[PDB]
């Protein structure tokens, strides 16, 4: 049972198709097509059924050519309404019809995000982009909005003639719109069964540029050439990945560079993943996000969580893959140090709830709660922890990789629980069941907190972050003049994060070590966005005044939710800036992502 979804459970039936006949419309902030959605009854005599719709006019519902009649039930907050249809013909077992459905958006749907040309890159056109995870595709179509059906697609898109549209699916062609000859209508075709959540749409002034045998690079113009560099490992990362998980069965691998505004690192769209400009470091260091969305490919687009309870399944292992992937190309040493990181990351989310929170559960009951409410660093990392405990508890990585390539080839193109992992662990490893038996089943998946267990980790590169953290932790006022830019010339940017993560933790420190670090360490002057955001937590934090301009800027100009949710939080927790952070929130509302201004208004206690 999906308890996030309205719509008829896939026991009653399947949607197998969607043929999306849409047009964009900028001056009225709306989508208006049509969704012919081909259903198979899974009951005998079946006479309606129900699909989810959040904010969408419904124009009529048309079967065998005829109008039906449908209805809309009451909307039941972040679900929507249920929309019920009654079929004119009972269906039997295994039925298949085409429901066609003529529908409208509303311009406030949280699934998209329409920008004016002001704020785009370009400035002379809008644009458009969607982002349906966890279910926002309801607030786009009607659909069984649940992960527990897939299906394919082909979409027709009606744009203005001087932009472009591109979706999760493979290009099948553009010509001039019959109806509107300033407009051009763009083909897509989709022919692996998806979840809804990946159905994706982006409308803009998009060019691209060849960066391997099967990835073009996608962005406005003035950010191509950066990004095709940025991402020219795109190529060596799907080598890998195909090692690990098996065939890439998509076809394409493009990469789409979304406005500073794209809530998250990437999305993992079907043929076209979606990926923030915060990556754009201009040294490849911000990559393991590519490595990551690369990593969904197998764990998440062909093996999909059942319901929103068990979607540690499809960041866990992603995780896991992403760090394989980063550990091919950088050193064993680098996969450790990640998966050390990863735990800290882990510690500070647990820390953030309270050690007994419901959502610091790997399997949660999202019964009655908003999945973007429920989203944190909890499903990757104590899913990441579990599978690292696993691999080393097992025999180590070349054993656990063994296990996650045969779980993607028995899963692959299904829809899964923790039950049906769990299970198929104890099938493959039954000449390990009793190791298997120690491990603390209820309390890894079932129970609050940070894990029973904490996995093994290599130090190497984590030791001098740690040692440099220390001597500033400890450091009196008579100890500031012995740091010096020396101190950083054997560190990465990797390190140097970790450096400032570890410094974090321990935060507030004195303002004097603060003014202190940016006099001999300069990072004010790092752009790396990682860097820069933890950077003006720990100023923020520890009551730098001259930080409120910057990290005000930050949380602005950019929209990523990693990094402008908790500099709003700093900003609102800091007294001096509490006013300022309070007037920005409310002054960029109604031109921000919807769910970004929903969440931010949360934390920040806004009406
Ligand atoms: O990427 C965007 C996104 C992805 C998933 C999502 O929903 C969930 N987040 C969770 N966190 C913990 C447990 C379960 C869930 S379900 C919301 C938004
Ligand atoms: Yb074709
Ligand atoms: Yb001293
Ligand atoms: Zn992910």
């Amino acid at each position: 049972v999906d308890t996030c979804s309205l719509a008829s459970p896939a026991s009653v039936c399947r949607t197998k198709h969607l043929h999306l006949r849409c047009s964009v419309d900028f001056t009225r902030r709306t989508l208006t097509g049509t969704a012919a959605l081909t259903v198979q009854s899974q009951e005998d005599n079946l006479r309606s059924l129900v699909l989810d719709t959040k904010d969408l006019t419904i124009e009529k519902v048309v079967i065998n050519g005829q109008e039906v009649k449908y209805a809309l039930g009451e909307r039941q907050s972040y679900k929507g309404s249920p929309m019920e249809i009654s079929l004119p013909i009972a269906l039997s077992k295994n039925q298949e019809i085409v429901i066609e459905i003529s529908f409208e958006t509303s311009p406030k749907s949280s699934a998209l995000q329409w920008l004016t040309p002001e704020q785009t890159s370009g400035k002379e056109h809008p644009y458009l982009f969607s982002q349906c995870q966890a279910i926002h595709c309801r607030a786009i179509l009607p659909c069984q909005d649940t992960p527990s059906v897939k299906l394919t697609y082909t979409a027709e898109v009606s744009v203005p003639k001087e932009l472009v549209a591109l979706m999760s699916a493979i290009r099948d062609g553009e010509t001039p719109d019959p109806e509107d000859p300033s407009r051009k209508i763009y083909k897509f075709i989709q022919k692996v069964p998806i979840p809804c959540y990946l159905i994706a749409l982006v409308v803009g002034a998009l060019e691209s540029r060849q960066i391997g045998p099967r990835t073009l690079v996608w962005s406005e113009k003035e950010q191509v050439e950066k990004s095709a560099y940025e991402f020219s490992e795109t190529e060596s990362m799907l080598k890998i990945a195909e090692d690990l998980g098996g065939p890439y069965v998509w076809g394409q691998y493009d990469l789409l560079v979304l406005p500073p505004s794209f809530p998250y690192g990437g999305m993992e769209n079907p043929c076209l993943t979606f990926v923030t400009p915060t990556l754009l470091a201009g040294d490849k260091s911000l990559s393991n996000v590519i490595a990551h969305e690369i990593s969904h490919s197998w764990t998440g687009n062909l093996v999909t969580n059942k319901t929103w309870d068990h979607f540690w399944l499809n960041e866990g292992h992603t995780v896991y893959l992403e760090r394989h992937i980063c550990g091919r190309l950088f050193g064993e040493k680098f996969r450790h140090f990640n998966a050390l990181g990863g735990w800290g990351e882990l510690q500070n989310s647990v820390k953030t709830f309270g050690e007994t929170h419901p959502f610091t559960k790997l399997v949660v009951d999202l019964t009655d709660i908003d999945p973007d409410v429920a989203y944190s660093s909890v499903p990757y990392e104590k899913g990441f922890a579990l599978l690292f405990y696993l691999e080393q508890l097992l025999g180590g990585p070349e054993i656990f990789l063994g296990f996650l390539k045969a779980y993607v080839e028995k899963f692959s193109y299904k829809s899964i629980t923790t039950d049906d992992w769990k299970d198929f662990l104890y099938s493959y490893f039954k000449d390990k069941v009793d190791v298997l038996n120690q491990v603390d089943w209820n309390a890894w998946l079932y129970s609050p907190g940070l894990p029973p267990i904490k996995p093994n980790y290599d130090m190497t590169l984590t030791n001098a972050c740690i040692a440099l953290s220390q001597r500033w932790i400890t450091a009196k006022e008579d100890d500031l003049n012995s740091f010096n830019a020396t101190d950083l010339k054997d560190l990465s940017s990797h390190q140097l994060n970790e450096f400032l993560a570890q410094t974090l933790q321990r935060a507030p420190l004195p303002l004097g070590h603060i003014k202190r670090m940016q006099e001999v360490y300069n990072f004010n002057a790092i752009n790396n966005s990682e860097i820069r955001f933890r950077w003006l937590r720990l100023c923020i934090q520890s009551k730098w005044e001259d930080a409120i301009p910057l990290a005000l800027k930050m949380a602005t100009e950019q929209g990523r939710m990693k990094f402008t949710r908790p500099l709003f939080k700093d900003l609102a927790a800091f007294d001096k800036s509490h006013d300022q952070a309070v007037r920005t929130y409310q002054e960029h509302k109604a031109s921000m992502h919807p769910v970004t201004a929903m969440l931010v208004g949360k934390d920040l206690k806004v009406d």
